[PDB]
């Protein structure tokens, strides 16, 4: 269908807030990584389209998804991006391990809503 602007804030920024929610695992990936301020100078090496919850809440403000799936796309990009990056003993991968949980729980109804 049509998806105005508002009917994806309203439906989805819920979503995107119970992952802020989370602490201690989503102060990671509240802004967008700063290489050289955390000391990991090869992040944009590895990751070519970086994303984070900052980012993926103004693209909701400014009406820049068109379709739900757009919105869940750059949610997962977020989580595909800590995965690849990060070790899997790190804080991020576990922190990122347990966003996707949380969204999986917070998106299906949602979606459901949205048919
Ligand atoms: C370990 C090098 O740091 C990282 C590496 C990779 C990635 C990504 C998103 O792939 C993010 C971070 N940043 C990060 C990590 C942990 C903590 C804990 C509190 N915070 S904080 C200051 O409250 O934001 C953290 C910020």
């Amino acid at each position: 269908k049509i998806f105005k602007p508002e009917e994806l804030r309203q439906a989805l920024m819920p979503t995107l807030e119970a992952l802020y929610r989370q602490d201690p695992e989503s102060l990671p990936f509240r802004q967008p990584v700063d290489p050289q301020l955390l000391g990991i100078p090869d992040y944009f090496d590895i990751v070519k389209n970086p994303m984070d919850l900052s980012t993926i809440k103004r693209k909701l403000d400014t009406g820049q998804y068109q379709e739900p799936w757009q919105y869940v796309d750059d949610v997962w990009l977020m989580f595909n991006n800590a995965w690849l990056y990060n070790r899997k003993t790190s804080r991020v991968y576990k922190f990122c391990s347990k966003l996707a949980e949380v969204f999986e729980q917070e998106i299906d109804p949602v979606m459901q809503s949205l048919g």
